[PDB]
């Protein structure tokens, strides 16, 4: 469906599509190939369902936390740089683009927040968070403000939340504990709280947004405002006097800003693939590629040496490092997308008063954990109604939901397949489930029949207990390396086209009640 003999290539707004578009026409100037740039909205949420049908662009640009996913579903060519290509990037920047050990996209830029100050109102930043109130009282008193951010994406807010201790999926020992989930925790209820008193005592509004707090800040009404390199070109055109400094601290705590890595992806559905890797590392990824681009926005820290060499020397850039040291290189696991859901509720429901901060960051803890709490469920009941034999794996955080929502799938299940074998059988035969290939057929048609009907429970166990019974199918053919992806895919349609509903019941728990 991709057209063969051109490039398209689709960035976000906020960066240097016209810069981007310059290192196309110097692509085109050699091969004749026509590269376009898009600026589509919602990029990163529209690529995963264009890409699973075979369209979208060639290349897709944006931070790196959002890869794994498209990486898990299949839609990005696997990178492979030679040794003398590699060497020229800094070695974190390809470990924030490598899933499952592949390398699955080119990394182009490190991005952190930082604190962006006018020092003409400001002549020094402030040193902690708590102080703010207090400078705008000060700052009100002359017709001006202390800061003005976006409150409508929580990467912006995520380093306060994240200072006391807030975190998404806990990282020791080099290593995710993805059942461990931070978002609900005394740290991250401190700052989330800060947050919410600034907003109740007038020193900020909940409304504000990008552009709001853009034009604040770039007309000199604002004192101060919390963005990211991309920024930089229309504070220098306002000529606001301004600074980039390391953010405040919050009880002490440095703010952890969650760094990302801008990168291209190639879609696995492109016939282009050779073109791309093409422009990307011998037009892009050269000291003159990422000038153009960074001439027209701001990349931040790039990952080419040659070319961050010279950056480095910025003040602003060095001010944007010691930000990314202080907070974390995001995770690039497909469960991101949720988590970032989750958070962004969170932070514009506490906002606005439509949930307390106990009340929002319950249900974001609930949405960030939905995927590995309902997989440990449907993977441990697919395998012992397969095997005969439940795991003996212990169950882990949130056990105790887990153990009861197994026991009463049992229960239900094992009804459901009983009193339903004659269609479940029936439905067997007709799919005709040999291998691999025929279980990704019956999963296509799984994620319609499921989705188009009424959301209950009943529904979601017919599901997994159809799965079950295919898993039992499995098993006798010697096919029992299928039944873990058919799990993942359950799992899948469950918590992506019912989440809202699953987290109005309190997820498992639920289900649990429910049938009690
Ligand atoms: C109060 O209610 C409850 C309380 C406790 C427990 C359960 C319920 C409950 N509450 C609600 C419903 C049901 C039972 O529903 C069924 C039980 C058995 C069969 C059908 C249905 C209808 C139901 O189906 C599904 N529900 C949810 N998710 C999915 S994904 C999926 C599915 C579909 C195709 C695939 F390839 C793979 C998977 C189906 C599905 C839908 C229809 C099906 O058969 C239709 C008849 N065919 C069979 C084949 N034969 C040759 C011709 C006649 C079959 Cl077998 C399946 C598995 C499906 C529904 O849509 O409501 N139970
Ligand atoms: O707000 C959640 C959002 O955060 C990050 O997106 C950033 C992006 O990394 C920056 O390059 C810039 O465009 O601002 C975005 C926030 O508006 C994550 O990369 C993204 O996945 C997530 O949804």
């Amino acid at each position: 469906k991709i057209e063969e003999g051109k490039l398209v290539i689709w960035i976000n707004g906020d960066k240097g599509y016209n810069g981007l578009a310059e290192v196309g026409k110097k692509f085109e100037k050699d091969t004749g190939i026509k590269v376009t740039v898009e600026h589509p909205d919602k990029l990163e949420e529209k690529f995963p369902q264009v890409a699973a049908t075979g369209d979208g662009p060639d290349i897709i640009f944006w931070a790196h936390d959002r890869f794994g996913g498209y990486a898990q579903s299949g839609l990005l060519a696997e990178i492979t740089p030679d040794k003398a290509f590699q060497d020229k990037l800094y070695p974190f920047t390809w470990d924030a683009v490598r899933y499952n050990g592949k390398l699955i996209a080119y990394p182009i830029a490190v991005e952190a927040l930082s604190l962006i100050y006018n020092k003409d109102l400001l002549p020094n930043p402030p040193k902690t968070w708590e102080e703010i109130p207090a400078l705008d009282k000060e700052l009100k008193a002359k017709g001006k403000s202390a800061l003005m951010f976006n409150l409508q994406e929580p990467y912006f807010t995520w380093p306060l939340i994240a200072a006391d201790g807030g975190y998404a999926f806990k990282y020791e020992n080099g290593k995710y504990d993805i059942k461990d989930v931070g978002v609900d925790n005394a740290g991250a209820k401190a700052g989330l709280t800060f947050l919410v008193d600034l907003i109740k005592n007038k020193h900020m509004n909940a409304d504000t947004d990008y552009s709001i707090a853009e034009a604040a800040f770039n007309k000199g009404e604002t004192a101060m405002t919390i963005n990211g390199p991309w920024a930089w070109s229309n504070i220098d055109t306002s000529k606001v006097n301004y600074g980039v400094t390391v953010l405040p601290t919050f009880k002490g705590q440095p703010s952890k800003p969650f760094v990302g890595v801008l990168s291209a992806g190639i879609n696995a559905a492109s016939p282009n693939k050779e073109l791309a890797k093409e422009f990307l590392e011998n037009y892009l990824l050269t000291d003159e590629g990422l000038e153009a681009v960074n001439k027209d926005k701001p990349l931040g820290a790039v990952a080419l040496k040659s070319y961050e060499e010279e950056l480095a020397k910025d003040p602003r850039i060095a001010a944007t490092m010691e930000n990314a040291q202080k907070g974390e290189i995001m995770p690039n696991i497909p469960q991101m997308s949720a988590f970032w859901y989750a958070v962004r509720t969170a932070v514009i429901n506490a906002a606005s008063g439509r949930q307390t901060v106990d009340e929002a960051l319950k249900d974001a803890q609930t949405g960030s954990e939905l995927y590995r709490q309902s997989l440990e469920i449907i993977s441990r009941y697919l395998r012992e109604q397969a095997t005969g034999a439940a795991d003996t794996a212990p169950m882990g955080a949130s056990g105790a939901t887990s153990r009861k929502a197994l026991e009463t799938l049992r229960r239900v299940g094992d009804g459901v397949q009983r009193n339903h074998e004659t269609a479940f059988q029936g439905m067997l035969r007709k799919l005709d489930i040999k291998n691999e290939d025929d279980v990704k057929s019956l999963s296509r048609v799984m994620i319609h029949v499921f989705s188009d009907g009424v959301t209950n429970w009943g529904r979601i166990v017919t599901l997994i207990s159809f799965g079950a019974f295919v898993a039992k199918h499995l098993k006798t053919i010697n096919q029992e390396s299928c039944i873990e992806p058919l799990a993942e895919s359950i799992t899948d349609v469950l918590v992506r086209t019912k989440r809202d509903w699953l987290v109005k019941q309190r997820g498992w728990d639920g289900f649990v009640e429910f049938f009690h």
